[PDB]
């Protein structure tokens, strides 16, 4: 067991191993608090997150367990990994607080998409990295659900990592109105059309790729209905084949109230873009999720010929998510989480 020290950081008592120095607040909210620190063991600048009320209800205890399980699994160059997890508790009986440690991220995609002038070569390398990470995430049967520029960390050398695993499900209020939290969502999950699957993430990658090419949000809807009208004007209204797959009768009825529209010519929307980029956007932004390109198929598309290496695009170890259908008490989720804290092995 390392030695711990205590300090008060903006209203909060932090108790952390001596290896972590120069703690300074960076973020706060319902979920808890984040501090930047220097890790003397590794030489890395790190983010240390102290969870708030990790075991306060069945829903919160299960959420805590889910985040720790996901962060412990993800071992890929283009995905968030866990550097450390700790508790000052010396037994299950005194266990209350959980702290998570990862690499300190500076800029997100927004910080470079809004400001920098991006070459076609920059768009190739950024989208290649997102798809390389997604091939890994999807091989473990994990669905991200929330890919968007603020969830993509990018460094001075244009190297990218995917963020946001096991946090609180987004609220109805958070998805209302003129909000970036909805603009990247696949229509079938935005409107609850059907049981969704991993193909939702490929819609989001298409929305990100269009915005890097134009500098403009692809579907900046003022509300769910305005956003659907923007989507259908570009990709066309659904045909009989997709309408049958909308399990919701009310959603099927509303779609059929809209005048039919053909798919638009993407070379006339994305004026001047690399023809290979235009071709890839046509294969991602397909209304029927069954017909979208997969991450593994997209890596082999000619747009990425300069970066693609089928011997350096790895898949994940199997991920057992049977806990997701399990009904347990608060203390049972707390005991499972404690076992995962004490069993942690740090990266080489
Ligand atoms: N769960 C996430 O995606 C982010 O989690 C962390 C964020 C900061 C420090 C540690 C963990
Ligand atoms: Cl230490
Ligand atoms: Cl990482
Ligand atoms: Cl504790
Ligand atoms: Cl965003
Ligand atoms: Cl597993
Ligand atoms: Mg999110």
């Amino acid at each position: 067991r390392p030695t711990f020290y205590r300090q008060e950081l903006n209203k909060t008592i932090w108790e952390v191993p001596e290896r972590y120095q120069n703690l300074s607040p960076v973020g706060s909210g319902a979920y808890g608090s984040v501090c930047a620190a220097f890790d003397t063991k590794t030489g890395h600048r790190v983010a240390v997150k102290k969870l708030s009320r990790p075991f306060q209800s069945i829903i919160h205890a299960k959420r805590t367990y889910r985040e720790l399980r996901l962060l412990k699994h993800m071992k890929h160059e283009n995905v968030i990994g866990l550097l450390d997890v700790f508790t000052p508790a010396r037994s299950l009986e005194e266990f209350n607080d959980v702290y998570l440690v990862t690499h300190l991220m500076g800029a997100d995609l927004n910080n470079i998409v809004k400001c920098q002038k991006l070459t076609d070569d920059h768009v190739q390398f950024l989208i290649y990295q997102i798809l390389r990470g997604l091939k890994y995430i999807h091989s473990a049967d994990i669905i991200h659900r929330d890919l968007k520029p603020s969830n993509l960390a990018v460094n001075e050398d244009c190297e990218l990592k995917i963020l946001d695993f096991g946090l609180a499900r987004h609220t109805d209020d958070e998805m209302t109105g003129y909000v970036a939290t909805r603009w990247y969502r696949a229509p079938e999950i935005m409107l609850n059309w059907m049981h969704y699957n991993q193909t939702v993430d490929i819609w989001s990658v298409g929305c990100i790729m269009a915005e890097l090419l134009t500098g403009r949000t692809l579907f900046p809807g003022t509300d769910h209905i305005d956003q659907l009208k923007l989507i259908l004007r570009l990709v066309g209204t659904p045909g009989a084949e997709l309408l049958k797959k909308i399990s919701s009768e009310s959603a099927r009825n509303y779609i059929q109230s809209l005048a039919q529209m053909p798919k638009m010519n993407f070379a006339n929307v994305f004026i001047g873009a690399n023809p290979l980029a235009v071709d890839l956007l046509e294969k991602m932004l397909v209304l029927d999720s069954d017909k979208r390109i997969t991450a593994a198929q997209a890596l082999a598309h000619a747009y990425f010929a300069q970066y693609h290496d089928p011997d350096d695009e790895p898949v994940a170890d199997p991920y057992d998510q049977s806990f997701e259908s399990r009904d347990l008490l608060i203390d049972e989720w707390k005991s499972l989480t404690y076992d995962e804290v004490i069993s942690f092995v740090p990266p080489p």
